[PDB]
């Protein structure tokens, strides 16, 4: 062997380079989406994301080798709980607390809304078209209802400005989305245990019911409890002033993983120890290590974001697909009278009970205009085959419905807005 | 199985969890390492991680589970690249290119001679004591030699103030404790490569040297590419500040990686391409981008650095050990006079050439303090037990040198330079 060290070892450095490429081609064809004169308000970001999983994907068909996919485990480990703390970290307490009430209701009710009314209405429409989607069972779409209903309105912002978002309106889509992300996937693990045993009865369906509260709420006492931690801890810290930053994030994934420990609400604890810790913070700490702060969530949010779109363009473009149309149709046109309806019961509910109505305005924002992503498509594709036969016609529906929703009803959602 | 989702699953998050934990227990044993009222200027932050990592290893000790280990590619592509990014990309260049010929003599000339001589005079009281070490041989020693001449000057300085370090000395152990990071590890690469075939002649030995050079260059071209692409691409960044940083990380690992794949020096790339985009960000780049870039570099090379010294701990405590008292007698008093006459003769012979003489101050603070640490036993620790049968002797060494360089020749320094 002549030259003694040099050498062309590629399978070395192949997960870490190609997932580098792929952030990097990300960024910068984010950076060539903005200096574009006007499409950062006619888009979302989730479009773009759309369009770089795309490419990436194409680029992978194109060579031919193996395409990677989420070890069922990442997600949940690394790449949830970024997105999560980006969200819930900058909740602005004051005008949350101002209208937790609506918030709530809006989150937890029309969540659970929106996942039993898809799943039954898909189940009788399986027990209608047969042959392919004949044995689908209740159970096994009651999950799928759950995983399409994470919804994640608050990608819709980046259309509009100042004017037509109120006070109201923002906290309102931030609590939905947020809130809406850690209840999606307390249901998603719901279902997933139900669907093993063939057994079950009204005491099951009882129990599921406690277990549901039982998790959400444990998750937020974790919550609670790493927060005050956090926030005794940086009361202690003026000295080393670098280490401020590491103190949040460790304290915020320990929240996080010590929820998922218990099988509890591993969102609803990160959730709660960040807006536990936020007033807390920021009085005893620098200015600079909470600008670093707000940096590497906005930063480390973007990567996870990107990584997992990177996942969905592979899939819908190296992935094996089962489309069936009636589900698909179903699912979409199911999906839109469920969000519809439920956003309007609510806000009609509501209004009878708040000083300040939520206006038409707000109502056909958060009905037509709630599009899902990135969440959605990684929760129906951690489905096994083992069980779930048919998680391949899941996530064709998945696909489909995020595109239908950031493609159609994002883009076309600040013109219908005018035409009020 | 009553109440359905509830569980006390641990092996899911056991990697995570037991990290965190790890990184939390050393930044809180940190920050109560500062508030001492005088502790940060008499010890070391190398002995706070000693501590630490001592402090962890008996814990996993106590439990009696399996200790952790770096799997030879975790080390080098995850741990190696924060710690080096952040070293090199706060090169002062003013201060570097200014002395650039005194810094390149010592970093590779220093280092070739310690490892050589070391290796050498190992290898020569090995072929006098045996039984134990009869059967070493000379590549076999040659590359424990160039593993534990990884040295890490800088570390001393947290024990000095403003005076007593000129301009010229804190730059010139700035570059050492780099560009000897960088050849310690080719000559490593070279070392394990040329102890698998035992015909070794002098074209071997000339083709070695010759790929010495290569790999250095070859890093160091891939970085000036990598660092023009950043530059250029951080000039067209302007209209969104947020992932700036995110471009600086990503070109930096990219250049490292893409050394690597080649097998080229992926330390002397990502300096390069660290140094040849510093001065061409910062002007491009927001103040508050700049600020982040900054933190993030010293938290994640804190969190690497860390680690690592975690695992020492571990090692030490919960490892096999082939304590022989003439191989570690021998290797401290030798790695000590070996980097004396390195560095005394190197001094001499430079003197003649600049016009500031460097100082016996600095000669004794570059010859007496330069201790290992984070990249000697992580190098020695990757050694496999198929090759290298007394790498466990070579791990017992280096530990040895490491506890008896940095709480030793690292905690008497300061007293002993007053005593000029």
């Amino acid at each position: 062997k002549a030259f003694p060290v040099l050498g062309i070892d590629y399978t070395h450095v192949r997960t870490p380079f190609e997932i580098s490429l792929w952030i990097l081609l990300a960024c910068l064809m984010k950076i060539g989406f903005h200096v574009i004169p006007t499409i950062s308000s006619i888009v979302p970001e989730s479009c773009l994301l759309i369009v770089v999983g795309l490419l990436v994907g194409g680029l992978i068909k194109g060579v031919g080798e193996t395409p990677p996919f989420l070890q069922s485990d990442v997600f949940f480990l690394f790449l949830l709980p970024p997105i999560i703390l980006d969200a819930g970290y900058f909740l602005p307490l004051r005008q949350f607390t101002e209208n937790l009430g609506t918030i709530l209701i809006f989150a937890v009710v029309g969540t659970l809304w929106n996942a039993f009314f898809l799943g039954g209405l898909m189940y009788a429409v399986c027990l209608v078209g047969g042959e392919q989607i004949n044995n689908i069972g209740l159970l096994d779409n009651l999950l799928f209802g759950s995983i399409i209903s994470a919804v994640d309105p608050v990608a819709v912002l980046a259309v509009f400005e100042e004017i037509h978002i109120n006070e109201l309106l923002h906290i309102l889509v931030f609590g939905e989305s947020l809130l809406n992300d850690a209840v999606t996937v307390v249901l998603y693990h719901l279902f997933e245990e139900f669907a093993n045993y063939e057994h079950v009865g009204i005491v099951d369906i009882f129990l599921g019911f406690l277990s549901f509260f039982v998790v959400a709420l444990g998750g937020v006492l974790v919550g609670v409890v790493y927060g005050v931690i956090a926030a005794f801890t940086s009361r202690f810290t003026s000295h080393i002033r670098v280490i401020e930053p590491l103190f949040v994030f460790l304290y915020s994934y320990m929240a996080y993983l010590s929820a998922e420990l218990f099988h509890l609400s591993g969102i609803m604890a990160l959730i709660a120890s960040g807006v536990v810790m936020r007033p807390y913070v920021e009085a005893n700490i620098s200015h600079k290590s909470h600008t670093t702060i707000k940096y590497f969530l906005k930063m480390w949010s973007s990567v996870s974001e990107t990584l997992i779109f990177i996942f969905l363009g592979v899939s819908t473009v190296a992935g094996s697909h089962h489309w069936n149309w009636t589900f698909v149709i179903s699912t979409l046109l199911f999906c839109l009278i469920a969000r519809v309806l439920g956003v309007l019961g609510l806000t009609w509910f509501i209004n009878k009970f708040r000083i300040v109505k939520l206006t038409p305005k707000d109502q056909f924002i958060i009905a037509y205009g709630g599009l899902r992503g990135a969440i959605a498509f990684s929760l129906g594709y951690l489905l096994d085959k083992k069980h779930f036969p048919m998680c391949d016609l899941f996530l064709t529906a998945i696909i489909t419905v995020i595109f239908f929703t950031v493609f159609v009803q994002g883009m076309t959602i600040r013109p219908l807005v005018d035409l009020l």
